[PDB]
């Protein structure tokens, strides 16, 4: 019901008990305090509007996709579909104070995978990591997401821009939904708590959502300000990040853009509707070059569609360049 806080968690790892097991860095700040798990969501009048952008680093989702802070943000996808890779382009690239990741329902092997990421990540003086193996019972793997939570909103309130990731959404649900054996709705108390503090910093959330062979993922779709769908598709077709712009949305896409941007996206977003209309009709096998003066403009836009899209996870694209880049490819 309390747990630790404070920087002097900055480079550990947290068990579902709030104990730190394992270190990825050592800071010189050894600040430990303890807060409840357990705190209500910040009331509307303290909660400002969403209005500042949350930079990614990561092209498609600085121009199309654009996240503020204080924004929640789903990542629908279906492993292995890049999740993982996705949310460490996501630590790499953007630009918090603080970033808190939360493994949910991991089954072991996997939070090494991530502990060992951490260990050679450009961000490892400035994350704290929860974890909750699949060895451990469902009372602990939901501790394990608002322990994640309680650390993240200690340092919102001390004025830090945190960045949360819960991984995933899903085993949490699984783990609450066994939890409720014992004699449902936990689930949007825990995600109301992000957001940006009138009086204080801000956390800005990240949950994934494992997709495949949900009907109560459409829900927590209607909860958050936004989702990013990873497809499949694109994934087998070799582009990544294989976000499809076209099947995602930032809700708060319009308040946080200025109106030349908003021009270019909305470009944007009709040339690669044309792309995939010209991609039906050459899946056909109805195009012949020079027929059609239009189809021909946007056959040969694909390719440069193609490399605006695609980015290296290794590599990260400030704001000017990434707008700088989507207007060459409106020319």
């Amino acid at each position: 019901l309390h747990t630790q806080v404070g920087r002097g968690l900055l480079g550990a790892v947290v068990n579902p008990l709030g104990e730190v097991t394992d270190k990825f860095a050592v800071t010189d700040n050894s600040e430990i305090l303890y807060r409840p798990v357990d705190n209500a969501p910040p009331l509307y009048s303290e909660r400002a509007a969403i209005e500042k952008p949350f930079l990614t680093g990561i092209k498609v989702i600085d121009s199309l996709l654009t996240c503020g802070e204080g924004q929640r943000m789903g990542i629908f996808a279906s492993a292995g579909c890049g999740k993982t890779f996705l949310m460490n382009m996501l630590i790499e690239h953007s630009g918090a104070d603080i970033y808190v990741i939360g493994l949910i329902g991991e089954r072991g092997r996997e939070v090494t995978e991530t502990v060992d990421y951490l260990k050679n990540s450009e961000k490892k003086s400035r994350c704290v990591l929860v974890y909750a193996t699949s060895d451990y019972s469902s009372v602990d793997r939901c501790n394990a997401a608002y322990i994640a939570t309680a650390i993240a909103e200690f340092f919102r309130t001390e004025g830090h821009k945190v960045a949360l990731f819960i991984d995933s959404l899903t085993r949490y649900a699984r783990a609450l939904r066994d939890v409720a054996l014992a004699a449902f709705d936990s689930l949007p108390r825990l995600l109301r708590r992000p957001g940006k503090l009138k009086a204080g910093g801000s956390i800005t959330a990240f949950y994934t959502v494992l997709l495949e062979d949900d009907p109560l993922a459409e829900e927590v779709r209607s909860i958050l300000d936004g989702h990013i769908y990873l497809s499949r598709n694109l994934a087998q077709k070799g582009q990544f990040p294989a976000i499809d712009s076209l099947k995602s949305i930032s809700r708060v896409f319009t308040q946080v853009v200025d109106e030349k941007h908003r021009i270019m996206a909305a470009a944007f977003r009709e040339l690669l509707s044309e792309i995939e209309e010209l991609r039906t009709i050459i899946d056909f096998g109805e195009y012949k070059p020079g027929e059609n003066a239009s189809q021909d403009k946007i056959y040969n836009k694909i390719s440069v569609v193609e490399s605006f899209l695609k980015q290296d996870y290794r590599l990260g694209f400030t704001y000017e360049q990434t707008m700088e880049l989507i207007g060459e490819t409106i020319r």
